[PDB]
């Protein structure tokens, strides 16, 4: 049953990820993670450790997605808004590190799969990234009716 | 000329203010400020920004549409209409109290909120909430105000 996910290659700072974790959480999203991150994981600064998957690199999750995936990225030719996800298809939402993004091999190969989130380029040149993902799959979520909000059982 | 605000009561925490701030300059968004804030303002640790000293005095200046973002409103943030020319402001409130009890209930029919499952959380990050609120109004704007800056200035 065709559900969303969030994937986050390399993520390198703690507080986007626990953002994107409660996120994930509020809204029944899938998370996945290509190894390494850019910081350790300490027990104690941190409770409902939602679906969470590792992968050792891009390649390995690349094995095991279905579906259709999407790539976050800056010089997308297409807006993530304009993307239809009113299917029954997993979707995957792949964002880049906060400090390089996705490598460029990775986004020649997969080019006509890339949205951005336009923005005025003038005094920022990008959104936070957990910023980033709570929209992209709440943009997800409104194209879809909510419906995965009332799946968390099945 | 119609454009988009987002209003703070009383916020509390530095770094999702901070986000807050480069969410505004991304999208050509006015900042709004409820005082007090609960940190210091420190210009070490380092935009259309106003400041008021009360939700009252935000109000007698408040022109165009008021929209309250809210964990418990009967409307979802995308099905209210934003495609006009009007200002729209969206107020969030406080990380820890959300809004003041009274001013909801005056404004109740002003309440938006943004659906979440609540089996593991509550709530989602105050810097999430106004960056995906700003980017549904622009959406339904079709995203003119990131061309407006100059004429907006």
């Amino acid at each position: 049953l065709g559900r969303n996910h969030v994937v986050l290659f390399q993520p390198q700072i703690p507080a986007n990820t626990g953002n994107i974790a409660r996120t994930c959480a509020a809204t029944n999203t899938s998370l996945h993670i290509i190894r390494p991150m850019g910081f350790p994981i300490d027990d104690k600064k941190m409770y409902w450790d939602l679906d969470v998957h590792f992968y050792d690199s891009l390649n390995d999750f690349m094995n095991i997605c279905s579906g259709k995936l999407h790539l976050i990225t800056k010089f997308a030719n297409k807006t993530y808004s304009d993307e239809n996800y009113d299917d029954s298809e997993h979707h995957y939402f792949l964002f880049g590190r906060e400090d390089k993004g996705l490598p460029e091999e990775f986004m020649r190969q997969h080019s006509e799969k890339a949205l951005r989130i336009p923005v005025n380029d003038q005094h920022v040149r990008s959104l936070n990234l957990s910023n980033t993902v709570c929209m992209i799959v709440y943009e997800a979520l409104r194209q879809q009716d909510f419906i995965g909000l009332e799946l968390s059982h099945t």
